[PDB]
């Protein structure tokens, strides 16, 4: 692995920052300064910190399919140092539940 980035756009997928409502996590109001870097990139990242439950609130990550599960919002500072050879720090919460 030399070459930084290759398969598809290196810049502009899909992103989507909308916390759930544990009244705290890892980041709300500082992501906005990580994800101010891909948020520039091409794509779109909309960081806002709520607290409703209804089922509607969750963080996807950049060319992550499936807007059901959800991401960490670090995944920024591994998605932008590490590229992307570190899957499994997708800390997704999992499908079943």
């Amino acid at each position: 692995e030399k070459k930084e980035q290759v398969s598809g756009p290196p810049l502009s997928n899909m992103k989507f920052y909308l916390n759930r409502d544990a009244d705290a996590h890892d980041s709300l109001n500082d992501i906005d300064q990580l994800a101010r870097l891909i948020r520039a990139n091409g794509g779109e990242v909309l960081d806002s910190k709520p607290r409703e439950s209804k089922e509607n609130v969750f963080i996807v990550s950049p060319y992550n399919h499936t807007n059901l599960p959800t991401v960490t919002p670090t995944y920024i500072k591994a998605c932008c140092q590490s590229n992307s050879l570190l899957n499994m720090e997708n800390y997704l919460v999992p499908y079943d539940n």
